[PDB]
């Protein structure tokens, strides 16, 4: 029987669970039939985004249906979907390029939980949950809830939820403090960059065994850069909903996981439309996404030296822009370093 705290336990079963991983799957239309959970791997996946990258060339070439449909059917013999005997759908738009870009970032993170599953050692004498918490290589350690840092992060969620995201409300059930291993020296030169900010990171149950052995990782070279709003990135969030909504909850498993990481983002490059970029400007080290809401800057303050914006969501003075609330985009890995695990419990109102 593992000593570790009940609530690490259960975040452990909750991140490692099989089901969950197939569920995901099913979710993306994808054939477990003919691609099950074992047979889903690193070379399939980087293959699949190669072709996404080429149908992305066909439609910015403007080519018809006819011509699109030979491409279009090479991701599917790659990533068999759920379809029987009829033809799949067309994938002749930037949406549709966007969509299966979005579900191949996934099966990356899934392949990693199931290898880390499959690719070691069998011992009865020792508990499960202890076998697959050093599989991690973090250390999670729970923050009590009448502590400081605990008053601080219960602030900033129950400041930065926007009215705009009201099918739900928030609870926080559990913070975890979180510390990678080698991620504070790989950060090292980044730690005393100016613009240092604690910021929101949201994703699927099913992802966070990736994040915790491997860190937030940016899409391959093989990906299509257009089907990400500002090019292959790591995405963050200063409004608690803009992140919680990438959980993907819903009434039939309102349980979610969201990050809380300092974010090292210097000299900002700001932007209001989509901007598929590869590189930076000279001189940049993010990419700022303009949102017409910002939480109130007066209301700004510091844990441990990284600034909190949980201010309430006010009037940015910014006109013209495609996005209601802000984003923070960092194009090289070193710029992370994840400070806390949050597990919250979803309310749904509809
Ligand atoms: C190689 C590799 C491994 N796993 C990944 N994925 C996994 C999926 N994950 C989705 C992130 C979702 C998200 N999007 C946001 C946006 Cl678009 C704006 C503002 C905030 C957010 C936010 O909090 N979460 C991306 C990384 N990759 C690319």
């Amino acid at each position: 029987k593992s000593k570790l705290p009940k609530p690490v336990q259960d975040l452990i079963k909750m991140i490692f669970d099989v089901e969950s991983m197939k569920k995901a799957m099913v979710e993306y239309e994808i054939d477990l039939q003919k691609m099950p959970l074992g047979k889903l791997s690193k070379r399939q996946i980087q293959a699949a985004y190669s072709i996404l990258s080429e149908v992305q060339q066909a439609v910015s070439q403007g080519s018809s249906d006819s011509q699109i449909l030979d491409l279009s059917n090479r991701f599917y013999t790659l990533i068999p979907h759920d379809f029987g005997m009829k033809k799949p759908p067309l994938l002749n738009n930037a949406d549709s390029v966007q969509a299966k870009a979005e579900m191949l970032d996934n099966l990356l993170d899934i392949e990693v939980a199931y290898s880390l599953l499959r690719g070691g050692s069998d011992d009865s004498s020792k508990d499960p949950i202890d076998v697959n918490y050093e599989k991690l290589k973090t250390d999670i350690k729970v923050v009590d809830r009448d502590s400081e840092e605990a008053e601080i992060i219960r602030k900033y969620v129950k400041n930065t939820h926007a009215t705009t995201h009201n099918a739900y409300d928030l609870e926080v059930i559990d913070i975890f403090k979180i510390e990678r291993e080698g991620e504070c020296q790989r950060y090292k030169p980044f730690k005393q960059l100016h613009n240092r900010r604690l910021l929101w990171h949201g994703s699927r149950t099913t992802n966070f065994a990736g994040i915790l052995s491997q860190g937030l990782r940016i899409a391959p070279p093989e990906a299509p850069v257009t089907g990400y709003m500002f090019g292959k990135g790591i995405y963050f969030a200063d409004m608690v909903s803009k992140s919680a909504n990438y959980c993907h909850t819903s009434q039939g498993d309102p349980i979610g996981l969201i990050l809380l990481g300092e974010v090292a983002l210097g000299n900002m490059y700001e932007l209001k439309h989509a901007s598929h970029i590869s590189k930076l400007p000279k001189g940049k080290h993010s990419v700022k996404g303009l949102g017409k809401t910002t939480p109130d800057p007066s209301a700004n303050i510091s844990l441990d030296g990284v600034d909190v914006p949980l201010g309430t969501g006010i009037s940015s003075g910014v006109n013209d822009t495609s996005l209601l609330y802000n984003e923070y985009i960092v194009y090289d890995i070193a710029q992370v370093n994840l400070k806390y695990l949050l597990k919250l419990k979803f309310n749904f109102k509809t």
